[PDB]
């Protein structure tokens, strides 16, 4: 029920369905949409769910000691090739989000898989594109609700699509409003798409998936998104990450995702940074450090965001015609980082590939003895045995240009790390100190990457040792049920008043002490040493900190938390006659803390003026409670932050719910 909000503990493994394994020939596609050797990486090369099924049941899959599959959208895509070649392979162009993609299998074959994973004590994720359906060119667009046409892009009717111009080299609205590439772009303000997309989902929720990657988040409003999956947490929670693609330092908008819109996101911080020092040989354990220090402060919550080394969309981490060492120790720091790891399929074969499709090959083989696949076996276990893998910060114990040993720790439970990506040269260590308790440390890798034995004294000073020419050892303490009450995740992150949320961390204590959010006193549902159900209480909302007591009067950390007003519904708010003077933005101000709590500081904007309106109307979309008295205003801020007010009184609008949205004023001058 909240088994699968907290993502912490679990080391997901990434597979493109088409191509992992072909378990099921017969649902083959025939003719020119397949490729048969899978030659032709643009076409379907027949990897299926009876694949994945075999895999499991083989013992690759829960023998590696990974704990979640993550997989290609299981949406009935289009049958029909792109002009230039390209087919549906990858799930991402839907027809209809209430079917399978029978080349991937039937509603029984999906059944199976998700029985045969929850056999083996492995979630299933899904990938969810809910920004549009497929190539223009191909079919039109075309959507359908189980069977049942709804509509076309180029002829719609009903304004079920977005169908704006462009978009190239966009701004963050054209971004939005216009179309991804030549994709048809749904449109998910209109309340009987929005209303088909939750129902869609709550279709998958209904077959059992565990948890959800929303595709393309930075191409949809994100008031929109946060009603979303509003609803969906509302129906079944289920732990819900975005992709959006960015740098090593991010950017505004991405930041805003991750910490505002109630999901976590693909970390493409740590990703890029993985890749500049380890795979490409670009700056130092440095640079390294700088990321894990950065988004350890700029992310409310490190532990939520998916990591990884690799993925569909960057190239293969493992580089042709290198020692592979390299790719093991990618690995071991991917595994024993904060943020909840994702494997690629075949990096622990050591798969090459530059760009799309080449990053994209065909399950190689199913090779357990690899160096790789050991060092998964080792350390994914870790996560679920040790609170500072799971929950912990990050501290830099020692660095130069080629090593870097890390601490995590949390509650007196504790990880060292150290990682010399020089294959060529070994390094002296003198001068480590941890805040581990003094014993004799064993290496977990069992020196499979070269590691050794590590002694700690009392005053946390270790003796000089010789780290070897691309050695990883991995040490870690493991004490009992802690003292002191310390939460390392809560889950769902957002809620509304009722709902039930899981807590979960260390040193609770057997009996029901109190849970708070602000100074509110919270319902608690259940209570052990590492996990509190409680139910959120009703009370002014907004971001603030919800904090444990334990039967013995001591407090816990605060824990950021998005306490919402009640049932969310994305609205389109429009301000006409709105006039501004260079260097000036429309904001959105209201009573509700969705809208900012009268707080200029907290308002929603700056609002988009281009593309559904044009300028001086502006417009947002906005995730608002329904059935709730909203007052608001719009406010007119310049570049230093000085904040102009609407005159007159307050617009009042009450959202009478169970859909979106639209409403609409003019400026008060
Ligand atoms: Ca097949
Ligand atoms: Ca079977
Ligand atoms: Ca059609
Ligand atoms: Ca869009
Ligand atoms: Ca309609
Ligand atoms: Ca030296
Ligand atoms: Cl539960
Ligand atoms: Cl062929
Ligand atoms: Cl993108
Ligand atoms: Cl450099
Ligand atoms: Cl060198
Ligand atoms: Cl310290
Ligand atoms: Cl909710
Ligand atoms: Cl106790
Ligand atoms: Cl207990
Ligand atoms: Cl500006
Ligand atoms: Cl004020
Ligand atoms: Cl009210
Ligand atoms: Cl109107
Ligand atoms: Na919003």
């Amino acid at each position: 029920d909240l088994s699968n909000v907290n993502y912490a503990e679990e080391v997901i493994y990434h597979i493109v369905t088409d191509r992992f394994k072909d378990g099921d020939p017969d649902n083959n596609p025939q003719g020119q949409l397949f490729s048969n050797g899978c030659s032709d990486l643009t076409k379907y090369c027949g990897g299926d769910w009876q694949g994945i099924i075999d895999e499991i049941e083989s013992g690759y899959l829960p023998d590696m000691g990974i704990t979640a599959l993550w997989i290609s959208p299981p949406v009935e895509n289009v049958f029909d090739l792109h002009p230039e070649g390209f087919s549906s392979y990858h799930g991402y162009w839907a027809r209809d989000f209430k079917k399978t993609n029978p080349f991937f299998g039937d509603f029984d074959d999906f059944s199976r898989l998700i029985e045969t994973a929850h056999a083996h004590d492995i979630k299933v994720v899904i990938d969810f594109v809910p920004n549009h359906t497929s190539p223009v060119d191909i079919e039109d667009g075309a959507l359908y609700d189980n069977g049942t046409l709804l509509g076309h892009y180029s002829t719609d009717a009903n304004n079920y699509f977005y169908n704006y111009g462009g978009s190239d080299f966009s701004d963050y609205e054209n971004s939005i409003y216009r179309n991804l590439y030549d994709l048809a772009s749904l449109n998910q303000q209109h309340s009987f798409i929005d209303k088909y997309l939750k129902e869609s989902i709550q279709l998958w929720l209904d077959t059992g998936i565990d948890g959800i990657r929303v595709d393309a988040v930075a191409h949809m409003p994100l008031g929109w998104q946060k009603a979303f999956i509003s609803s969906v947490y509302d129906y079944n929670p289920v732990f819900t990450f975005g992709e959006w693609f960015t740098g090593a330092q991010g950017s505004n908008h991405y930041h805003h995702f991750v910490n505002n819109s109630g999901m976590s996101a693909l970390d493409f911080r740590y990703a890029q940074v993985a890749q500049d020092v380890l795979r490409n040989q670009k700056g130092t354990m440095h640079d390294i450090y700088d990321m894990l220090a950065s988004t350890q402060l700029d992310y409310e919550r490190p532990q939520d965001q998916v990591t990884f080394i690799d993925n569909h969309d960057i190239d293969r981490f493992t580089v042709e015609g290198r020692d592979t060492r390299t790719t093991d120790i990618g690995l071991a720091f991917l595994l024993t980082s904060r943020g909840v790891p994702a494997i690629y399929y075949g990096t622990e074969n050591y798969m090459t590939g530059k760009g799309d499709p080449g990053n994209r090959k065909m399950m190689e083989s199913f090779d357990q003895t690899t160096t790789a696949y050991q060092v998964i076996q080792k350390l994914a276990p870790l996560r679920q045995e040790n609170k500072a893998v799971a929950y912990g910060s990050t501290k830099e114990r020692w660095i130069n240009d080629d090593v870097l040993i890390y601490e995590r720790s949390f509650n007196g439970d504790y990880l060292l790390v150290a990682i010399n990506k020089n294959v060529n040269q070994a390094y002296t260590i003198s001068g480590l100190l941890t805040e581990m308790p003094a014993q004799v440390y064993h290496d977990v890798l069992d020196s499979l990457l070269d590691g050794q034995s590590l002694a700690v004294k009392e005053n946390g000073t270790v003796d000089s040792f010789l780290l070897g020419p691309g050695e990883v050892s991995v040490w870690q303490h493991i004490s009992e049920s802690g003292s002191a009450p310390v939460i390392g995740q809560v889950g769902p992150p957002m809620g509304k008043p009722g709902d039930a949320v899981k807590i979960s961390g260390s040193g609770f204590g057997s009996e029901p002490g109190t849970v708070y959010f602000r100074d509110t006193k919270i319902d608690v549902l259940t209570w052990d040493d590492e996990t509190i159900v409680i139910t959120l209480p009703e009370t002014l909302g907004g971001k603030a900190q919800i904090s444990v007591t334990n039967s013995d009067g001591v407090t816990s950390n605060g824990y950021d938390f998005q306490l919402l007003t009640g049932k969310q519904e994305s609205v389109r708010f429009v301000v006409d006659n709105a006039h501004t003077n260079y260097g000036e933005n429309v904001y959105l101000v209201g009573n509700v803390p969705e809208l900012g709590n009268w707080n200029p500081a907290d308002a929603i904007g700056p609002m988009f003026n281009q593309v559904v309106y044009s300028y001086p109307t502006w417009y947002y979309d906005v995730s608002v409670p329904a059935d709730t008295a909203l007052e608001f205003k719009f406010i007119i801020v310049d570049g230093n932050g000085n904040v102009t007010w609407e005159s007159g009184g307050n617009h009042n609008y009450r959202v009478t719910s169970g859909s979106t949205d639209t409403v609409r004023v003019s400026f008060r001058r």
